């Protein structure tokens, strides 16, 4: 079957950190042979699936740009399932999509606070992989809205559980990552401890993974909640520790996940994906 060797190649960056200790790929441009991979998933005949979260005024501008994007660049030559979730269906944009792409749209309830918001996603997409995703992927990622692809975003990225590097932290030191650190925090993580400051804006992998990383995040909100505390850095906090305990077996780069207001070192070879402004006053 498969191996590293057939389509990584981590000498080709010798500048960035290619390789875990725990034998995971971290995917830097250079390093990945797509074409074949896009041979070795055809063969399998899969279908990957990408779910968004639109509430409130993110509902209309961010959603359009992003799923504009997506359908030009998530995955193409292999079939795709968009699942759209609105708190107002009829916001929902008229979004023209290429071959092997359909989607399905679900009207959520929204929350009050712009932080249970966010960390809401988590009970609900365990749900629908329950009720349906499980059934009609192979693989699964899960995306902030307030983002646009930029360049193939392909099958190099697929794995049973995948990790994107947060632009801001890449090179910083552990002691530095901004992990929830009060020990009454089921995210609790010491100072001198972690390996990486995972974004919470991109992860994924087989629906199997992708449940229990939205399972666990959520009961650690909810423990947390009963407990009158929330999270530094709310899902996010409790996605690091999630991947602290449990490794992903790929990690990308911040090359799928840029922020050009950091600018654009030697090491952002090629921009897969970059964030939108974030406007908290504006948009939240
Ligand atoms: O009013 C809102 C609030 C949130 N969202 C959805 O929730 C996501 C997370 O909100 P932000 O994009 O504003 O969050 P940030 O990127 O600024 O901050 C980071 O921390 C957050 C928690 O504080 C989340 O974990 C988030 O995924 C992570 O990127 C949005 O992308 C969007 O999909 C909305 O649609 N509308
Ligand atoms: O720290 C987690 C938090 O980071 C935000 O990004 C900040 C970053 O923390 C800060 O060091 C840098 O100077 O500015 C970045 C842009 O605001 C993310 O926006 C947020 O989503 C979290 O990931
Ligand atoms: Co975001």
């Amino acid at each position: 079957k498969l191996k590293l060797s057939d389509w990584f190649n981590p000498f080709k960056r010798p500048e960035v950190v290619t390789m875990t200790k725990w034998k995971a790929p971290v995917v830097w441009e250079g390093t990945y042979n797509r074409a074949v991979l896009d041979n070795y998933y055809a063969k399998q005949k899969i279908t990957v699936g990408l779910t968004v979260f639109a509430v409130g005024r993110y509902i209309e501008h961010y959603l359009e740009e992003f799923l504009t994007s997506a359908n030009k660049h998530f995955m193409v030559g292999h079939p795709v399932i968009f699942y759209i979730m609105v708190d107002d269906v009829s916001r929902m944009p008229l979004i023209e999509l290429g071959p092997l792409r359909s989607f399905k749209v679900f009207k959520i309830k929204p929350e009050k606070r712009w932080q249970d918001i966010s960390m809401m996603r988590m009970k609900t997409i365990g749900e629908h992989i329950v009720a349906h995703i499980q059934h009609e992927v192979d693989f699964l990622f899960c995306m902030d809205v307030d983002q646009v692809f930029q360049d193939k975003f392909g099958v190099e990225t697929l794995g049973e559980s995948v990790a994107q590097l947060q632009a801001w932290w890449y090179k910083a030191d552990p002691n530095d990552f901004t992990y929830e650190r009060r020990k009454e925090s089921a995210a609790y993580i010491p100072f001198g401890e972690g390996d990486f400051y995972y974004h919470a804006a991109i992860f994924g992998g087989t629906p199997t993974q992708v449940l229990n990383i939205t399972q666990e995040c959520f009961k650690g909100i909810l423990k947390d909640k009963k407990n009158d505390i929330e999270a530094q850095w709310h899902d996010e906090s409790h996605l690091n520790k999630y991947f602290l305990l449990n490794k992903p077996t790929k990690i990308l780069s911040p090359e799928y996940c840029w922020d050009y207001h950091i600018g654009l070192p030697a090491d952002i070879k090629l921009v897969k994906m970059s964030w939108q402004t974030k406007e908290y006053n504006v948009v939240r």
